[PDB]
């Protein structure tokens, strides 16, 4: 079996992320080795192996005709060994993977097993494209959708934010709302795929795709989309939330800011009123809200074929009582990933058209599905822009130079969420920030979005 050169993984711009690099493996015929047995200690020594352990192995495999001595040496370490002229000690020309961007893109790229077979991330998800057949024809080059500049910016800013708010884990997703491309996907903690002899299993977790949480107030825009499509609600319509609590038989819904009476629909998002969103949910029914949430992909299969990727659960109760109707509308009757939430915000930002997710470079954009009507999506866009701009809004998420739109929330162990997109008047990027915890994340959205849009030469719309 003559191993094949493995396809190069680059980022969307050609920066190398996984490189098949030639190495020398030394193998040995044990039967031939029992012949040159006064040579073993020199072989053992030049292999870094204990003389008696080395002798025990050879003696143990005395029957066999093929064993490995060392895998993956550089071509002149193995050159030095066979230059010792030991009978029965030969060569096999293999390839080892090296990951030049290291821990910056570890979870997305993944890595190979000892036999150069895809074991995590893109390396696994596209193993057949990348492998090609042993002898021996070489695998195929793959350009990810990741932009290493945006990835590094997200990685650096997310790690800082965890160090600021004393947090341990978290993730950040950046998406092209127009093409479906995942421009950045970064997790903390992360790990160096070039030195994974010693890496904890918690840092191996691709949180953005695996960590499932109730998204809370971040799905209020979708509950509000259902409201605007029902035909019973215009943006300037009024809901009375006084006194910030609402009794549902036994349950009591409680707002965080209990300082309002009448709120228009934008006000319900600015103040993030569970009372107001529930009252609207009672009026329109949970079926409409479930439908928008399912249509934008919340709790649905992302279809990336990514290893480990989880789906969450959007339960289709078919008929919802009042309590489950409200708990769905303000985001605790479902479970999602950061990737699903970003895809949903992408659909909202892309004038209600959902373009399918892609972890590889998209040259020919597939046609999307109009999942939210363009009028409703553009209305909700304006409301979310008011959530960031307006008085009492999430000011720490404002992006200097541009108009940004978005929604904070608390996920549920809790996590701070910010989901948003920019620029508000011709959106290009959706972003989801997840910081695990024992408006933390709105500043990170601000920093990372400011840089991402500038890296993409997106002209300021705040003129
Ligand atoms: C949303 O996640 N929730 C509703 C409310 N919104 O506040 S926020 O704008 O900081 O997200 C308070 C937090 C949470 C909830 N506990 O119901």
């Amino acid at each position: 079996a003559i191993p094949a050169h493995r396809g190069l993984i680059t980022d969307r711009n050609g920066e190398p992320l996984a490189v098949s690099t030639p190495v020398t493996t030394l193998w040995a015929n044990p039967k031939e080795l029992m012949t040159a047995k006064e040579r073993w200690p020199q072989l053992a020594a030049a292999l870094g192996q204990d003389t008696k352990l080395f002798a025990d192995r050879i003696e143990q495999n005395a029957e066999r005709e093929f064993i490995y001595l060392v895998r993956g040496l550089t071509p002149e370490q193995g050159e030095g060994v066979i230059a010792l002229k030991v009978p029965g000690v030969y060569s096999i020309e293999e390839f080892r993977r090296f990951y030049p961007a290291g821990e910056v893109v570890a979870h997305a790229v993944g890595f190979t097993d000892v036999d150069d077979r895809g074991r995590e991330g893109i390396e696994l998800a596209f193993d057949e494209w990348l492998a090609g057949v042993p002898g021996a024809k070489p695998g195929k080059t793959l350009a990810l959708s990741i932009d290493l500049r945006l990835q590094y910016l997200a990685h650096r800013e997310l790690r800082n934010a965890l160090l600021e708010n004393g947090a341990k884990a978290g993730s950040l997703v950046i998406m092209d709302v127009k093409t479906g491309e995942i421009l950045a996907m970064t997790n903390q903690p992360t790990y160096n795929p070039n030195n994974r002899r010693n890496l904890q299993p918690a840092a191996m977790r691709n949180r953005a795709m695996i960590d499932v949480f109730e998204p809370g107030s971040t799905v209020k825009p979708f509950s509000m989309s259902a409201a605007l499509a029902s035909g019973r609600w215009k943006p300037s319509d009024i809901v009375d939330v006084y006194p910030g609590t609402l009794q549902i038989g036994r349950y009591t819904i409680r707002d965080v800011s209990r300082n309002s009476r009448q709120l228009d629909l934008t006000g319900i998002l600015i103040k993030s009123s569970n009372v107001g969103i529930s009252k609207i949910a009672f009026d329109i029914g949970a079926e409409s809200i479930y439908s928008v949430m399912q249509q934008v992909g919340l709790g649905q299969d992302t279809g990336l074929g990514f290893p480990g990727e989880r789906v969450g659960n959007l339960p289709n109760h078919r008929k919802w009582p009042k309590a489950e109707t409200a708990t769905l509308a303000y985001g605790y009757g479902l479970s999602v990933t950061a990737i699903q939430l970003a895809h949903a915000y992408a659909a909202l930002a892309n004038d209600g058209k959902s373009v399918p997710l892609s972890m590889t470079r998209v040259d020919r954009v597939p046609d999307g599905v109009q999942v939210i009507s363009p009028e409703v999506a553009s209305t909700v866009q304006g409301m979310l822009q008011q959530v960031v701009e307006a008085q009492g809004g999430v000011f720490r998420a404002q992006v200097p130079g541009y108009h940004a739109a978005g929604k904070s929330g608390t996920a549920r162990a809790y996590r701070s969420l910010f989901a948003g997109f920019a620029p508000a008047t011709d959106p290009r990027i959706a972003m989801v920030v997840v910081i695990d915890e024992p408006l933390v994340s709105a500043p990170v959205f601000s920093k990372v979005m400011a840089g991402a849009l500038r890296l993409m030469n997106v002209p300021p719309d705040n003129l």
